[PDB]
């Protein structure tokens, strides 16, 4: 595989969400009103969240659930739903950073949700109490 | 004021740069015959390094030359310069993923090295040896 080891691998997609975590939040930030809005901020921080959307699915490679992981086991037995769910995460990241060329305030918020709604809903099913 | 803490911003550029160092290495790999060469996974590996290169910059704020961190003071001293190597980083990361639609592997060599000579240049200036 292209990891040496497993620890490579889970490392790989941890910094992945950590790094999509950071552009997501000054997102929230500015929606929320915590620090001003910024068109073209947003939108950078939209075309990150993008990109970084597409790199941690490789991370979860199958034997890579022992460890310091957060990852359930439960991802493997069922690998075909949890790759869909992170498909539709790069869908609604790519729908967001469409969103983020125009500037409807309530077209920008409820994007933004579609994605939080998918950084939630598989954190519920695949990720430790 | 996007990093509440130091060590945030510090653990935020060494993930990118760690990102960018596994897909910079599988471009190297197919290129110099260590694996065969896939056109397509080369973009995909062309468009994470374009993508990943554009945000360890972010990570380099003041105050964060302290703690585990393998950046040298002098990078602040001379953040002018840092700065302009690191954009050139990203213009040369984007001239690759350019050259990635490009058949020609005499193309895709000298592009590839165009970034590689980007990593080692500021390695030798701004990271601890
Ligand atoms: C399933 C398809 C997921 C989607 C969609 C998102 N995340 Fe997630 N995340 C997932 C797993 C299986 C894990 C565990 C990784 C491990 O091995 O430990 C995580 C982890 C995170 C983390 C913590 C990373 C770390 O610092 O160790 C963060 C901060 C995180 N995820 C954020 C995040 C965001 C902001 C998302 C939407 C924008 C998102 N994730 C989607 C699974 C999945
Ligand atoms: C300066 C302008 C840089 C350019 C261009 C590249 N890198 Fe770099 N890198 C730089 C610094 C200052 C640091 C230290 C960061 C810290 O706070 O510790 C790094 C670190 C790395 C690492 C290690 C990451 C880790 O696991 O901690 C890697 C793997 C790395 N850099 C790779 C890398 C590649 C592959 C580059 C070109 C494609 C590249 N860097 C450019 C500064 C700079």
């Amino acid at each position: 595989g292209n990891f040496k080891e497993a620890d490579d691998a889970i490392h790989y997609r941890q910094s992945a969400f950590s790094l999509m975590a950071h552009n997501f939040g000054d997102m929230g930030a500015m929606l929320k009103g915590k620090k001003p809005f910024d068109s073209e901020i947003f939108t950078m921080r939209a075309e990150n969240v993008a990109a970084l959307s597409k790199l941690p699915l490789e991370g979860f490679i199958q034997g890579s659930d022992l460890g310091d992981t957060e990852a359930l086991a439960k991802i493997w037995t069922d690998k075909s739903d949890f790759d869909a769910k992170m498909v539709s995460l790069q869908d609604n990241a790519a729908a967001l950073l469409l969103a983020s060329a125009s500037d409807d305030k309530k077209l920008l918020k409820q994007s933004f949700m579609k994605v939080a709604k998918s950084c939630k809903g598989c954190h519920d099913v695949y990720k430790k109490d």
